[PDB]
Protein backbone atom coordinates (compact mmCIF):
# COMPACT_ATOMS: atom_id res chain seq x y z
CA UNK A 1 0.00 0.00 0.00
CA UNK A 2 1.65 3.56 -1.06
CA UNK A 3 -0.21 7.10 -0.86
CA UNK A 4 -1.02 7.74 -4.55
CA UNK A 5 -4.28 8.64 -4.58
CA UNK A 6 -6.78 8.63 -7.71
CA UNK A 7 -5.60 6.96 -10.21
CA UNK A 8 -6.78 4.99 -13.11
CA UNK A 9 -5.37 1.32 -13.23
CA UNK A 10 -3.65 0.75 -16.82
CA UNK A 11 -2.28 -2.24 -15.99
CA UNK A 12 -0.56 -4.48 -13.11
CA UNK A 13 1.85 -1.83 -12.57
CA UNK A 14 1.59 1.56 -14.42
CA UNK A 15 -1.18 3.64 -12.93
CA UNK A 16 -2.27 7.01 -14.66
CA UNK A 17 -3.80 10.57 -13.38
CA UNK A 18 -4.72 13.81 -14.87
CA UNK A 19 -2.33 16.08 -12.38
CA UNK A 20 0.89 18.43 -11.86
CA UNK A 21 3.59 16.66 -11.24
CA UNK A 22 4.85 19.32 -9.50
CA UNK A 23 1.35 19.69 -7.31
CA UNK A 24 1.28 15.98 -6.92
CA UNK A 25 5.16 15.72 -6.01
CA UNK A 26 4.44 17.94 -3.22
CA UNK A 27 1.25 16.32 -1.82
CA UNK A 28 2.73 12.79 -2.05
CA UNK A 29 6.59 13.24 -1.12
CA UNK A 30 7.21 10.38 -2.97
CA UNK A 31 10.42 8.20 -3.39
CA UNK A 32 11.23 9.12 -6.84
CA UNK A 33 10.12 11.71 -8.89
CA UNK A 34 11.17 11.54 -12.62
CA UNK A 35 12.20 14.53 -14.62
CA UNK A 36 11.87 14.91 -18.32
CA UNK A 37 15.57 16.33 -18.31
CA UNK A 38 18.00 17.39 -21.50
CA UNK A 39 21.65 15.76 -21.07
CA UNK A 40 22.52 19.29 -20.11
CA UNK A 41 19.85 19.04 -17.24
CA UNK A 42 19.39 22.89 -18.22
CA UNK A 43 15.76 22.82 -16.53
CA UNK A 44 14.18 25.50 -18.66
CA UNK A 45 10.88 24.41 -19.76
CA UNK A 46 8.22 21.93 -19.84
CA UNK A 47 7.98 19.75 -16.78
CA UNK A 48 11.69 19.94 -15.96
CA UNK A 49 11.36 24.07 -15.77
CA UNK A 50 8.39 23.68 -13.91
CA UNK A 51 9.90 20.69 -10.83
CA UNK A 52 12.71 23.71 -10.93
CA UNK A 53 10.65 26.29 -10.31
CA UNK A 54 9.08 24.37 -7.01
CA UNK A 55 12.65 23.84 -5.69
CA UNK A 56 13.58 27.71 -6.02
CA UNK A 57 16.37 26.76 -8.46
CA UNK A 58 17.80 23.90 -5.91
CA UNK A 59 17.47 21.49 -8.58
CA UNK A 60 19.26 23.83 -11.19
CA UNK A 61 22.31 24.11 -9.34
CA UNK A 62 22.78 20.95 -7.74
CA UNK A 63 22.51 20.05 -11.33
CA UNK A 64 25.63 22.43 -12.82
CA UNK A 65 27.37 20.68 -9.90
CA UNK A 66 26.59 17.49 -11.02
CA UNK A 67 27.64 18.42 -14.88
CA UNK A 68 30.44 20.36 -13.88
CA UNK A 69 31.83 17.18 -12.65
CA UNK A 70 30.94 14.32 -15.00
CA UNK A 71 29.76 15.86 -18.27
CA UNK A 72 26.34 15.59 -19.74
CA UNK A 73 24.23 12.27 -19.76
CA UNK A 74 23.49 10.41 -22.70
CA UNK A 75 19.94 10.43 -24.86
CA UNK A 76 18.05 7.27 -23.08
CA UNK A 77 20.41 7.82 -20.11
CA UNK A 78 19.20 8.98 -16.83
CA UNK A 79 20.69 9.98 -12.70
CA UNK A 80 19.96 10.23 -9.63
CA UNK A 81 19.96 13.43 -7.77
CA UNK A 82 18.18 14.79 -4.73
CA UNK A 83 14.46 15.27 -4.81
CA UNK A 84 14.63 18.60 -2.97
CA UNK A 85 11.58 19.76 -1.43
CA UNK A 86 9.43 17.85 -3.75
CA UNK A 87 10.27 13.73 -2.69
CA UNK A 88 13.43 11.69 -1.46
CA UNK A 89 15.04 11.90 -5.09
CA UNK A 90 14.71 13.02 -8.60
CA UNK A 91 15.27 10.32 -11.21
CA UNK A 92 16.57 13.09 -14.02
CA UNK A 93 15.76 10.98 -17.47
CA UNK A 94 16.89 12.16 -20.56
CA UNK A 95 13.77 11.01 -23.28
CA UNK A 96 14.81 11.78 -27.25
CA UNK A 97 13.58 15.20 -27.99
CA UNK A 98 11.81 14.92 -31.60
CA UNK A 99 12.37 18.68 -31.96
CA UNK A 100 15.84 17.97 -31.88
CA UNK A 101 15.66 15.13 -34.38
CA UNK A 102 16.98 12.33 -31.75
CA UNK A 103 15.92 8.15 -32.38
CA UNK A 104 12.36 8.03 -30.88
CA UNK A 105 13.97 4.64 -30.47
CA UNK A 106 16.18 5.51 -27.76
CA UNK A 107 12.86 6.22 -25.93
CA UNK A 108 12.61 2.38 -24.52
CA UNK A 109 16.12 2.94 -23.24
CA UNK A 110 15.08 5.99 -21.09
CA UNK A 111 11.84 4.28 -20.16
CA UNK A 112 14.12 1.06 -18.63
CA UNK A 113 15.97 3.53 -16.42
CA UNK A 114 12.75 3.06 -14.33
CA UNK A 115 13.25 -0.82 -13.49
CA UNK A 116 15.99 0.78 -11.04
CA UNK A 117 13.34 1.79 -8.66
CA UNK A 118 10.40 0.03 -7.39
CA UNK A 119 8.08 3.18 -7.38
CA UNK A 120 8.20 6.46 -9.41
CA UNK A 121 5.68 9.21 -9.93
CA UNK A 122 6.71 9.97 -13.33
CA UNK A 123 5.46 12.37 -16.94
CA UNK A 124 5.38 10.41 -19.98
CA UNK A 125 8.80 10.41 -21.13
CA UNK A 126 9.43 12.68 -24.82
CA UNK A 127 5.70 13.96 -24.80
CA UNK A 128 5.06 17.70 -24.43
CA UNK A 129 7.52 20.23 -25.68
CA UNK A 130 10.23 17.01 -26.78
CA UNK A 131 7.67 16.35 -29.68
CA UNK A 132 6.58 12.76 -29.02
CA UNK A 133 3.29 11.41 -29.61
CA UNK A 134 2.24 10.69 -25.76
CA UNK A 135 -0.15 7.46 -26.73
CA UNK A 136 3.28 5.96 -28.24
CA UNK A 137 4.83 6.97 -25.13
CA UNK A 138 2.43 5.33 -22.97
CA UNK A 139 2.69 2.23 -24.80
CA UNK A 140 6.45 2.28 -24.65
CA UNK A 141 5.96 2.60 -20.71
CA UNK A 142 3.66 -0.23 -20.39
CA UNK A 143 5.74 -3.01 -22.61
CA UNK A 144 9.09 -1.71 -21.23
CA UNK A 145 8.35 -0.66 -17.20
CA UNK A 146 7.90 -3.49 -14.79
CA UNK A 147 8.26 -1.49 -11.51
CA UNK A 148 5.40 0.67 -10.34
CA UNK A 149 5.28 3.72 -12.28
CA UNK A 150 2.54 6.64 -11.70
CA UNK A 151 2.37 8.59 -14.44
CA UNK A 152 0.80 12.10 -13.79
CA UNK A 153 -0.76 14.13 -16.86
CA UNK A 154 -0.87 17.83 -16.85
CA UNK A 155 -3.48 18.26 -19.74
CA UNK A 156 -6.77 17.17 -19.00
CA UNK A 157 -7.73 16.76 -22.82
CA UNK A 158 -4.75 15.28 -22.97
CA UNK A 159 -5.51 12.56 -19.87
CA UNK A 160 -8.86 11.56 -21.40
CA UNK A 161 -7.49 10.96 -25.00
CA UNK A 162 -4.83 8.66 -23.47
CA UNK A 163 -7.21 6.72 -21.49
CA UNK A 164 -10.11 6.24 -24.37
CA UNK A 165 -7.06 5.21 -26.87
CA UNK A 166 -5.80 2.60 -24.33
CA UNK A 167 -5.55 -1.11 -25.31
C1 LIG B 1 8.06 18.19 -21.67
C2 LIG B 1 6.81 17.47 -21.25
C3 LIG B 1 6.75 16.07 -21.06
CL1 LIG B 1 8.21 15.17 -21.32
C4 LIG B 1 5.61 15.37 -20.67
C5 LIG B 1 4.40 16.04 -20.44
S1 LIG B 1 2.91 15.17 -19.95
O1 LIG B 1 3.22 13.83 -19.60
O2 LIG B 1 2.32 15.96 -18.93
N1 LIG B 1 1.86 15.17 -21.27
N2 LIG B 1 1.37 16.30 -21.92
C6 LIG B 1 1.45 16.66 -23.26
O3 LIG B 1 2.05 15.85 -24.01
C7 LIG B 1 0.90 17.87 -23.89
C8 LIG B 1 0.85 18.04 -25.28
C9 LIG B 1 0.32 19.18 -25.88
C10 LIG B 1 -0.20 20.21 -25.09
C11 LIG B 1 -0.17 20.09 -23.71
C12 LIG B 1 0.36 18.93 -23.15
O4 LIG B 1 0.41 18.77 -21.78
C13 LIG B 1 4.43 17.42 -20.63
C14 LIG B 1 5.58 18.10 -21.01
CL2 LIG B 1 5.51 19.82 -21.22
Amino acid sequence: VNSFSGYLKLTDNVYIKNADIVEEAKKVKPTVVVNAANVYLKHGGGVAGALNKATNNAMQVESDDYIATNGPLKVGGSCVLSGHNLAKHCLHVVGPNVNKGEDIQLLKSAYENFNQHEVLLAPLLSAGIFGADPIHSLRVCVDTVRTNVYLAVFDKNLYDKLVSSFL
